[PDB]
DNA sequence: ATTACCGGGCTCTGCCATCTTA
DNA sequence: TAAGATGGCAGAGCCCGGTAAT
């Protein structure tokens, strides 16, 4: 009875709460109470106590022995309190999904026992905290994937593959292994390509390629192809850009061909584009900025280094001083 | 003194479908 | 036999600056 009106005094849009997990307000006992004590005896502030039980209800269902219990073991990773706040505001339910503290705590085991440091827990914690969340068992069959496709290929000690894709791409352990097997086929077979070359890909600029969904490569990849092939660029020459840059593939496509675009009616060649990939890291807005300025001064960015387009503000904003 | 090469930082959440479990 | 627990899906950039090369 108490519920609603606790939920209301707390500043929870209750309307969005009910949506989400209705099944929570139906139940005879609630710790709506004991929870929002506990996150402010934590710093948590009020405004986050009620984002976070808006998103994820059912963080009331806990008890004031779980949550201290399981943010004990959070606090085995990470250094300090405030950390674990903005977690939570982030993410409300990788901390509040599970009850299960031994699973918990079993996972910290058993990423321990994979050869990661604490500052790496740390790392996957506040960057994939869904991690510990996961059963023991779907990471442990993650980290099974890839030490199997680590060997697979040209490997010499997959359990270092896996440690280094985890650095390179935190959020690799809370991708489904479809996802990931996928994503390696589709480089695999949309470029060369030779184990070696494929390891470098993997463990390098092509690290984050393999938490992409499903098909939204494949797609975005086709829109760079046929984009570039437009504008006269070989097959060779785009595998060539994607490869030496394949961060490019996150851009959506618009904002991929947008971007191409708006340098191309500055009158930039297709070339100086393609051959100075980074320039694509640069937002529209701040392009357009620059561009402006630099047209405005004596330049005329057809035979210019662009490269200054994707400069840090500090280095860009001096070499334009000087080119005036 | 300036540019090239290159890696690293920020923060994968929020929803739904399918199981377990009591 | 309803909740809770769990897996898995879609979507989508921009910036900075250390250090090597020139």
């Amino acid at each position: 009875e108490d519920l609603l009106k606790n939920l209301l005094t707390m500043g929870v849009d209750i309307d969005m709460a009910r949506k989400r997990q209705p099944g929570v307000f139906h139940r005879m006992i609630t710790n709506e109470q004991d929870l929002k004590m506990f996150l402010l005896s934590k710093g948590a502030s009020k405004e986050v106590i009620a984002s976070i039980i808006s998103r994820y209800p059912r963080a009331i269902t806990r008890t004031p022995e779980n949550l201290s219990k399981r943010w004990d073991l959070w606090r085995k990773i990470v250094t300090s309190d405030l950390e674990i706040v903005n977690i939570l505001e982030r993410s409300p339910e990788s901390f509040f999904r599970s009850n299960n503290n031994l699973n918990l705590e079993n996972n910290i085991k058993f990423l321990y026992s994979v050869g990661l440091t604490r500052k790496c827990l740390c790392r996957l914690l506040t960057n994939a905290p869904r991690t510990f969340s996961n059963s023991l068992d779907l990471n442990k069959q993650m980290v099974e994937f890839l030490q199997a496709a680590g060997l697979s290929l040209g490997h010499n000690d997959p359990a270092d593959f896996v440690r280094k894709i985890i650095f390179k791409n935190p959020a690799i352990l809370i991708q489904s292994t479809k996802r990931v097997k996928a994503n390696i086929e589709f480089l695999r077979s949309t470029f060369n390509l030779n184990s070696e070359e494929l390891l470098v890909l993997i463990c390098g600029p092509g690290a984050e390629i393999l938490d992409l969904s499903n098909d939204y490569a494949r797609r975005s990849y086709a829109n760079i192809k046929e984009k570039l092939f437009s504008l006269g660029c070989t097959e060779e020459e785009v595998q060539k850009f994607v490869l030496s840059y394949p961060d490019v593939i996150f851009l959506a496509e618009k904002k991929f061909n947008d971007k191409i675009d708006c340098l191309m009616e500055e009158n930039i060649s297709i070339s100086q584009i393609i051959e100075n990939p980074r320039v694509l890291d640069s937002s529209i807005s701040t392009l357009k900025s620059r561009i402006k300025e630099l047209v405005n001064a004596g330049c005329n960015l057809s035979t210019l280094n662009i490269t200054l387009l994707s400069w840090s503000k500090k280095r860009y904003e001096a070499k334009l001083k000087k080119l005036s």
